[PDB]
């Protein structure tokens, strides 16, 4: 890395100077670094140019606003300071060049929308890796090669993508937040494909702002959920986008690319999804639960088809796709009730989890759950009302009671019910889980909510070793 090569597209006359790393933080700007001095909300990095210089940086790139002209080269204490107008907008491009254009050196797929980003990215990364890629993810659960995901500016994004390319990644599925997009955090990334899952006067400016952003990015193949009203607006203006539906929203008159689920059977271990597409038809056995996960899987399928992965190979590998651990994670065993472990710990999340589970439930739906002690109490009766409404059997138990009296938490939950006497209460959590699993019938479904993959139960100030997954697995005679 050299300042002159780095800046060649923009600043013809920039001095040669070897560079080490790129940083926005004057506090970690080491000797040989490029410090980038950006102006944000209540922050002016140019204030810290003296400090960085004093810490021995090789060079500085700085916001030109009010201070200089675009491309102006100055020199302070023998250190080149190059000024650029609209530096926030350009930071992604600058960092891209610094880090050798990582998005041109793997297949990058970006997933945007309110929900489903995490699951859809995971599915993209898993399925592509099943077809021979070395895949990675960047998103809410962290960054890394699959299995090694470790728990944010335009520089950081490019740096992390370069790290992945360095570790041998050939495919990356990235969550792209609305906030990230607006703050130019992905501005110079070359997306192979861009996926839209869903959106949760005004409508004209919102739309306008997002269209403007779209027009400025390298989105690649566009893959859009046609079951969402906003998705259909995108599709109306993008004739080469791929429309995906599990209802009747594909308009066959447009002769565009499409994928639609024609029949879905939600069963005790997943969903059987029959589909047609402009690539051919097929049937997939998904091991994920609920309708929204059928949509997420279809989006991943359509994306991979769009990118040229063969339908036959995707079909042969689909049954290996797994849920994110502790997210609507299904446990079945021959002749036992189906048990779903989900992290749902809010009224809305609990409601969605119950509605998803219900689709797969021939019998009674059980819900085992509690609420955290020494935290806001407001959700407690709301979760009680939800469990009573959307399950057939509510089993109220403990969930990280901490220092709060466990039964007091349970009381708050029960207080939200129309008919609390119809709820079952069982303390200890392990005991409650066991109660549901051992009493439920073979065609029942038991949702164990609140913990997902979090393998502890906080009682007092002790983190006790405890896993919903392991509890369930042992009861069913399976392996967590
Ligand atoms: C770009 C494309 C490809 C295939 C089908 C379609 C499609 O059904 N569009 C619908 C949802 C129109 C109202 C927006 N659009
Ligand atoms: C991943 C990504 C990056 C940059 C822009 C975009 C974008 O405007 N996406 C739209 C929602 C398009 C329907 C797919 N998506």
């Amino acid at each position: 890395r050299n300042l002159r090569d780095l800046l060649a597209p923009w600043v013809p006359d920039a001095p040669s100077r070897a560079l080490r790393e790129m940083t926005l933080d004057s506090r970690v700007a080491a000797a040989g670094d490029l410090f980038v001095a950006v102006v944000g909300h209540q922050a002016d990095g140019r204030r810290y140019i003296p400090q960085a210089i004093a810490q021995g940086v090789a060079a500085i790139i700085a916001e030109a606003k009010d201070e200089a002209t675009d491309g102006e080269i100055r020199e302070m204490h023998g250190v080149p300071v190059i000024y650029l107008s609209q530096l926030n907008e350009r930071l992604s491009a600058l960092a891209g060049r610094f880090y050798h254009e990582p998005s041109d050196n793997l297949r990058l797929v970006g997933v945007t929308g309110t929900n489903g980003k995490t699951t859809t990215t995971q599915l993209l990364a898993q399925w592509s890796q099943l077809l021979g890629e070395i895949s990675a993810v960047m998103g809410t659960v962290g960054n890394g090669l699959l299995g090694k995901v470790i728990p944010g500016s335009a520089v950081d994004v490019q740096h992390e993508l370069a790290g992945l390319v360095d570790q041998g990644a050939t495919f990356c599925a990235m969550e792209v937040s609305s906030h990230g997009l607006v703050q130019h955090r992905v501005a110079a990334l070359k997306f192979a494909a861009s996926v839209f899952t869903n959106l949760s006067g005004d409508m004209e400016h919102y739309e306008a702002a997002k269209w403007l952003l779209y027009s400025e990015h390298h989105c690649g193949q566009a893959i859009i959920n046609a079951d969402d009203e906003v998705g259909r607006r995108w599709l109306a203006k993008l004739p080469d986008a791929v429309a995906v539906s599990m209802e009747d929203h594909i308009n066959p008159n447009c002769h565009g690319r499409w994928l639609k689920a024609t029949e879905v059977n939600y069963h005790d271990s997943g969903a059987t999804i029959r589909f047609s597409s402009s690539w051919g038809d097929g049937e997939i056995e998904s091991h994920l639960m609920g309708a929204f996960n059928v949509s997420n899987l279809l989006l991943a399928l359509a994306t991979l088809l769009a990118l040229g992965y063969p339908l036959a190979d995707l079909l042969k590998t689909a049954a290996r796709l797994q849920p994110v651990c502790g997210r609507m994670e299904v446990f079945t065993a021959p002749g036992k009730p189906t048990v779903v472990v989900d992290y749902a710990h809010t009224p809305d999340a609990l409601e969605k989890a119950l509605q998803a589970a219900r689709l797969h439930c021939a019998g009674k739906l059980w819900c085992v759950f509690g609420c955290g002690g020494d935290r806001d109490k407001g959700k407690r009766p709301l979760m009680g009302a939800i469990a009573e409404e959307f399950a057939d059997v509510a089993v109220v138990t403990d969930d990280n009671p901490r220092t709060e009296e466990p039964r007091a938490i349970i009381n708050d939950i029960l207080a939200g019910m129309l008919d609390a006497g119809h709820a079952k209460v069982m303390e200890g959590r392990a005991e409650a889980v066991t109660c549901a699993v051992m009493q439920a019938k073979e065609n029942d479904v038991v949702l164990v909510a609140g913990k997902g993959h979090e393998d502890y139960q906080i009682v007092g100030n002790q983190r006790l070793d405890y896993s919903d997954r392991v509890t369930v697995a042992r009861l069913l005679g399976v392996i967590a």
